[PDB]
Parts: structure tokens; sequence; C-alpha cells
């Protein structure tokens, strides 16, 4: 009954040379790691080493063009770096960015491998830059390669091609890249909760609405839970898990659960505007460990209040280690009930549990 933890200080080297206060800070990961030491959670985990993803592994989800362009940034001078970064939606690049993205992905591959070989029951990956906005052919929203999507395909490559992987994305933003990578796939179920605001919230696409249910063989295997017109927190997220996430997940019967665990829906986040508490994230984690015989990998995505993300991630690791859920602190916001109903109507055709 062992929990794995991966963290490597080298992933701090990716940085914004124009704006050293950009919120996707190197110290996001050192702060989370420090809080694990502070709470004496680190000694209770088995340390899994980081490694570099290979280019062949990157090609599980990304085009050779995209891999080659990001790879080449390793040797560019600033004017090439600033120019290339400005060509994407919301990207900064330094000479260390490619290596850090490789380390984030390889850290998660090693963690998924440790879970799938029975060396650990579950695991947490304290990694940056994040992944879930990265597309097959382009970088986006602080993300270069889609770490969680790559980990799903890597897991399939070391087990069987049709291994059922559930990705729960509770970052406050829609994981456009993860949805698109798996949109025609019935072997990877994507469930995202996200602030939507009728398309006005980053990444600003109606791709995030509830009626996008998957394409082709993937019809029914993309579940968008979009929030509008409300400061959502623990009540709304608990309800979404009770009515939608867990019934669908149990029916899917995943063999591996990956969490695209952004903590920017947290109370105090400067960007998300939501109020999920650390106890709330602990309860979401605890529910997901009832799936896949407990095989859960928690992957850091966004989250920009250093204190909030540190407390919130650590509480998730505490649940993975078997600690019992802390106690939650309210009637659902009206629009949250509407959102949950809309999703129930859109996915009841595909999931008899609804
Ligand atoms: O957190 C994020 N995505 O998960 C994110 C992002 F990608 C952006 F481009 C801008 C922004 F303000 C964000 F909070
Ligand atoms: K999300
Ligand atoms: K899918
Ligand atoms: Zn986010």
């Amino acid at each position: 009954p062992i929990t794995g933890l991966v963290y490597d200080q080298r992933m701090m080297l990716h940085h914004n040379m124009w704006d050293s206060h950009h919120p996707e800070l190197p110290q996001r990961i050192s702060r989370i790691f420090s809080r694990h030491e502070e709470l004496r959670l680190l000694s209770r985990c088995h340390r899994i080493p980081a490694r570099l993803a290979t280019e062949e592994e990157l090609a599980l989800c990304h085009s050779s063009k995209h891999i080659s362009i990001i790879k080449s940034s390793e040797h560019m001078k600033p004017r090439d770096l600033n120019r290339l970064g400005d060509e994407y939606n919301s990207i900064f690049i330094s000479n260390e960015s490619y290596t850090c993205a490789l380390l984030a992905a390889g850290s998660c591959f090693n963690s998924a491998q440790a879970i799938l070989t029975g060396q650990v029951r579950n695991a947490v990956a304290i990694v940056r830059p994040p992944g879930h906005h990265a597309e097959k052919d382009t970088a986006c929203g602080f993300c270069f390669f889609n770490t969680a999507a790559l980990t799903a395909r890597y897991a399939q490559s070391i087990t069987r091609e049709s291994l059922r992987v559930l990705i729960v994305d509770w970052d406050v933003h829609h994981g456009n890249g993860t949805q698109h990578i798996f949109e025609e796939d019935d072997s990877v179920l994507y469930i995202s909760l996200h602030r939507y605001e009728d398309g006005a919230f980053f990444p600003n696409s109606e791709d995030a609405n509830y009626d996008k249910v998957g394409l082709g063989k993937g019809r029914g295997y993309n579940v968008n839970i979009p929030w509008n017109g409300g400061k959502m927190g623990d009540p709304e997220y608990m309800a979404a898990f009770h009515h939608l996430v867990m019934p669908i997940a149990r029916e899917f019967a995943p063999e591996l659960v990956l969490v695209s665990a952004g903590f920017d829906a947290a109370r105090g986040d400067p960007l998300g505007g939501f109020q999920v508490t650390p106890e709330g994230y602990a309860h979401l984690t605890h529910q997901l460990m009832s799936l896949a015989a407990g095989r859960v990998l928690i992957i850091l995505e966004g989250g920009y209040n250093l204190t909030s993300i540190s407390e919130s991630m650590s509480m998730c690791t505490s649940m993975l280690l078997g600690d019992s859920p802390p106690s939650l602190d309210t009637p659902l916001k009206t629009s949250a009930t509407v959102s949950i109903n809309n999703v129930l109507r859109a996915h009841a055709p595909f999931w008899s549990s609804l």
C-alpha cells in the first residue's frame, strides 16, 4: 500500500525572461514539495525518479513538426525565443523549456509505470510546465506537450492498446488539447469540469460546452461539465461528482485514473475566481480512489496561488496515503444545477447509470 511521489528541481529552470512575475512560476513546484516536507508527507511516499521523455514517446500524441519546433527552442537566442513564443496563444519559452517539458512527461511515465507494475498503489506528480492545453500540433496556454494525454498513451503502450484510461481534469480551465487528442477515442474517457461563462473564459472556445460528447467511436467518451455565472466551490464540485463524474466513471470501469490536477479552481487563486477548498480537493481525490482498484495518478496542471496549490495538492497526497477525509465546511448555485442537468441530458443516451 505505497504512494509514489515524483518531483525534480530541474523543472524550475523553465522561466519567463521578460516577466519574472508571470504566474506560472518556477516556485509552484518547490512550494508544493516544501509543503509535503513540512507536513511530513514526503517520508511516507516512495520517491519515483524523474526522467526525460523520448521523442518517440512524444510522438504518441504530437506531430513531428511540433516536436521539432519546440526541440529547436533549446538553442535559440532570446529574439528567436520571444518571437517563437509570441506566435502561440499564451506561451513563454526559455532555453530550458523543452527539457522541463520532457521531464514533466517522463516523470509521469515513470509514475504510471510504477502504478501499472504494482510497485505503488497510486502516485502524485509535482511537475511543470503544465500540459492540458497542448495540442497535437501546437503549444498553448503555458503548455508545450500534453503530459496527461501522453501518459495515457504511454500506459497503453506498456499494457495493452485498449487499456481503459479515465482522465479527470479538474483544473479550472478546459483541457482543449486533451479533449481533441482523444475526441475520437473510446479507450480514453475525458471528463473536464471548468469555468466556461458561455465561452468567454480561457481558452475561449465553445469546444468546452456540454454538447461536445465525442466523435465517431468516441461518442459518449468526452464529458464537459461547464460552469456559468457563479463562484463555484465545494458544493458544486461535490454535486458534479455525485451525479456525473462517479456514475459515468464506474460504468466506464477504468483500469487507470489520471487526474489533470490543476489547483486554479482553489480559494485564493488569482485567475480562477472559484473557491474549492483543500478539504474539497481531498474529497474529490478520495472518491476517485474507489475506481480502478485505486490506481490513481495525480498530475499537477495549473494553479497559481502558491499557498493554495501547496495546501490543496498536499491534501490530495494525504488521501492517496490512506489518511481519512477531513471535514467539509450550502445550496448549489442556480446555474450549477442547470449545468449538471444539461450534462445529464447530453450523456444519458450513452451512460445507463445516469
Ligand atoms: O491555468 C491556465 N490553464 O490551465 C491558464 C492559461 F493556460 C492561460 F493561457 C492563461 C491563464 F490565465 C491561465 F490561468
Ligand atoms: K478542467
Ligand atoms: K474520448
Ligand atoms: Zn488552469
